[PDB]
């Protein structure tokens, strides 16, 4: 019966606001949607297929991944609540026009689960919304703020359904959407992940490059120096997904860094510090094993971070680990 | 252009036959898009949760298992192409009266990836249809056939979209569902699954109860011998989901027998056969390791199967290491 | 619970037969959707406006005809179950191709209620089947046959929500379409008119032109010579949203000839038939004013034909009148 | 591609707002699309039938009048941009509870066509929006304003297509829903009305009560005096219907004053009032044949008034005949 907008218009009521977050976060909902709806028909539209470019990161742009792209884009600018994009598809910030301009920044990520796009599995959109501190005309370096800056952040998950995970300073709330009327409802309020969670999510592949921490945390689930039941594993391969999955589920999942990757895989501006701020605003942890993501102060809007979240006892249990091998 | 419906008829009139496979299959399209529906909107109508019983493989019932079971069963009962009903969710088989009585046989998992439900993972609908060979009244020993009896099997992947994948003697098509329509279209063609992959699936939280053989296989796709790229990992923890990545992206998936079930935990009839008949009639293999699922002779409608199944050099990597341990 | 399909096919199965006239209604209700959707969109999709040519009848045409005649078309064609079809947007009848010819003959209006198309009133699809009688090859002869030969007619209605009303030998019955899943569903089953209603439709705009009889007539439903209540005015402007209105409310729908038309506007192959069969099968009534169209004998598959439909009571008082004239 | 909520914002900030007239359609809106929704599947929800109550205007109240009253009024109070609501199903004006009390005084009419309503015929829903004036309490009073003092009026219509037409100050714009992403979407600009049409729309069934004014306008519309083409006749039955036609095709509607009815059976603050404004601001007129409709000070929430709009043209032709019998 509680639509999103209704949700956040009250929330902001509450603190006292000019309502440009609501009208920020109505504007995404909108371009969610219309991702959605893309998603849930993709093949019959012929939206599966590269799009002919490489962004920063070196990923190969997908077809969705632009038409995402300029939804969100678009949206955002038309909401007069931003002043600074940050995309993962886009090379520099995008800086709003005066006449459009809001006092917030955007860093998002509009199609996460790239891999997963073309097999059908779960996808979705990942944002961090921060409040310009500065005085001087909007630029980059806006964006360039730590995690714990953060006003607001979320993400859509297109999976068996489509939610909206938003997470604000109170807590966080999930709300899906109704194909039916095109709206965001409340599902699940002020959400909390559980302290110990059994599922363990990380690519194992990548165990020839894996640290020796990590590399004793798996072993660990796997067979319990106190004959627990070993913990069962999931990757989606989606981080939407697989985070998504944490938090209603509990466990933990992980990109850490490996002997190729100093700083992993995952963005920290886009992807890293929405979920991590998700996850502390759920009762959660986020590291890089060792140090706090909502902690890191950028000095790329595409830098990359070792990111470990979930149930704080589980969290925990691998940075005893990491502090160990320390 | 091509609906399921236009595709099953035209290929049915080839096979010069009474239409009753395409009443069949319109049916299950109908149960298909309802159980679609419902998912895509499951939070907002209330259908998270558990039913309140067991199935006699142990498994919890939840609300859209009893939801999609429902479904399926009439749809198909009122198809008059039926006579025999298998479903995970029904303790003994269901025998179609006599008015509305078919010719087939269907097996059936009606919702399949049931821990995946609440945390909005991919999850879908399995089918395996036989042609009732006996000329006596219609019995559970009719559904009691080794999979390479099986005239059409498939699933439905309720997805990013919704996917449904047919296969039947000629071989393999996939059809999308356009939520706009409600109808199933065709989007790819004889699908055909790729020689060698380069994705293992697998929960490897059951490492301390895996065998030699497929102990050796996962630590052989993390330390390639000949220096090659380590395979990535991807396990969903839905079967459809992760077999439909198997069958588009090609590699392996595996839930392999082990210490604790010496038939590992997915079941023949509703699981293993459908799938392994997709597997095949796209080129691919499906072995319990030491036979062909498809030449098991059943003896328990709800009887459980070990299952690798996926690109056939990968799965005969794997069974040469079956051979070579025994 | 129950679909158009599954109702086609019991009542097939009643009359024992090989099931094509269920291939050609799921067919035809596949295009029906199809054309729902767009109209229900048309602004969206830029499909208001003409196509730049003009019919046999003299009528401009525009996009929403094309479009809804070539899904017509292309449905019937690929159903297997037609060798005949006429359209009121072709000039001559078309003949099926020998490899995907059926039995039956369709006479259809793609999109009945042209003017009110941009004005987002109620617009339609007409149909009308007939069985092919002749043994020799497939000809426009074949569709010129009395409407009292139809086995099926029916119509699509685009209005607050979408319709399908099926008449055949055995009555009328309505299905709704459920756009969640893109299905029609049974809704109002052997539906009958009322003996006498208290609502005359017609456009009195063509006063001038009116005979005696259609100005005698109208002057009694205002001014009643037993002091009885007024009949209600109603002309929608679209036949099917004016017949569906008779149909169910009671009352009577007028299209007579004029000084300018001998034989009125509306078409008998299309138009006028179908109504008159589920008028009649409804237990209605449907004149020219001087014969029951039913048992005109066609000449031109674009005829036209006077129409007087509805309540029984209603048409036979306005057919006392024309007696009395003549 | 653009929304009403991004239409409604940008005027907002060029007449220098707060943002609530943008909040109070944003939710007006999403009643609306329920509305929509619920309206295009009545049949299958059972939604058609009496809700067993009469109003205060002493309609029959039925399902889909109580659901579209609740939506709206559930809507609107959530918005926080009202403080006194006017319904046509509430007996006395609702006064919004202090917390969430706006400035504006909404009139509505839940759902407009109730006689169309079973035989699916188009219908809709009227709005007429104020800004309260006084400085005390709000109060029923503060419906009781003249239409000329409306700040933005406009109607859903559900007809073959969902169109939400909005008038402002500037003008008025058509946007239409877009089902599969539930928004609605700008496809008429600055609408003008024709400043002479060729439809009349009126329920002729009333031809023995009409006054000498009336009964001449329609003989001159039938038999033009000067030769010309005799004008067509419409009549759908909904206001909504019949007027949004009138707004787009050009022509005028009718439901005058009668030997019955000294006022006419339309309802000033949520039917004429509200269709006035958006002729106004279309160039059109709207007359009670005495005076402008805009200019009557009401007494009665609940008063009816008589209502002759449309193309200026026309509306004056009959306003002369109106006089030449004063
Ligand atoms: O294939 P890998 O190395 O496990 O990467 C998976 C990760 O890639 C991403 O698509 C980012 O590129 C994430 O959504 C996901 O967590
Ligand atoms: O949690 P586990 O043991 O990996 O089981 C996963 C399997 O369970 C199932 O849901 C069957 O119960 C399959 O869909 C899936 O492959
Ligand atoms: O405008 P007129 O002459 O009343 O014609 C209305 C008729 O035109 C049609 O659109 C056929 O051309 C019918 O659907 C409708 O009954
Ligand atoms: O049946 P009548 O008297 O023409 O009334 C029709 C009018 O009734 C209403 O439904 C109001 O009651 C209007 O929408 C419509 O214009
Ligand atoms: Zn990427
Ligand atoms: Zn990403
Ligand atoms: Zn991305
Ligand atoms: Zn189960
Ligand atoms: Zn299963
Ligand atoms: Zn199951
Ligand atoms: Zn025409
Ligand atoms: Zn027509
Ligand atoms: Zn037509
Ligand atoms: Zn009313
Ligand atoms: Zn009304
Ligand atoms: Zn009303």
């Amino acid at each position: 019966d509680v639509t999103l907008t209704r949700f956040v218009m009250e929330e902001g009521r509450k603190a006292r606001g000019t309502g440009e977050m609501t009208q920020l976060l109505n504007s995404l909902c909108t371009a969610v949607k219309a991702i959605s709806t893309a998603v849930r028909k993709a093949g019959i539209a012929h939206l599966y297929g590269i799009a002919g470019s490489t962004n920063v990161t070196g990923d190969q742009v997908k077809k969705l991944d632009v038409l995402s792209n300029d939804l969100v884009i678009n949206v955002l600018k038309s909401s007069f609540a931003t002043c600074v994009l940050v995309s993962e598809e886009d090379k520099n910030a995008i800086i709003v026009e005066p006449e459009k301009r809001g006092k917030y920044v955007v860093c998002f990520d509009p199609l996460d689960g790239s891999s997963n796009i073309d097999c059908l599995v779960s996808i979705g959109t990942i944002f961090g919304i921060y409040r310009k501190n500065s005085t001087d005309e909007p630029s980059e370096k806006d964006a360039l703020q730590p995690g714990r800056n953060l006003v607001a952040a979320g993400y859509a998950l297109y999976g068996s359904a489509t939610m909206l995970v938003l997470a604000m300073v109170n807590g966080v709330n999930c709300f899906m959407l109704d194909p039916a009327i095109g709206e965001f409802i409340l599902v699940d309020r002020d959400v909390k992940i559980k302290k110990k969670g059994s599922i363990y999510s990380i690519n194992e592949g990548y165990a020839k490059e894996f640290d020796p921490a990590i590399t004793e945390y798996i072993q660990r689930k796997k067979f319990p120096p106190d004959n627990s039941a070993p913990y069962g594993a999931r990757y989606v391969g989606s981080m939407v997904a697989d985070v998504h999955r944490t938090l209603v589920y509990g466990g933990i999942f992980m990109y850490p860094a490996n002997k190729k990757s100093p700083k992993g895989k995952l963005r920290l501006l886009y992807e890293c510090n929405p979920m991590a701020y998700v996850m502390e605003k759920a009762g959660g942890l986020a590291t890089t094993g060792k140090e706090a993501v909502l902690d890191i102060v950028p000095t790329d809007i595409h830098q990359r971070a070792p990111i470990i979240l979930g149930s704080p006892e589980d969290v925990t249990e691998l940075l005893e680990i990491y502090q160990k091998h320390a």
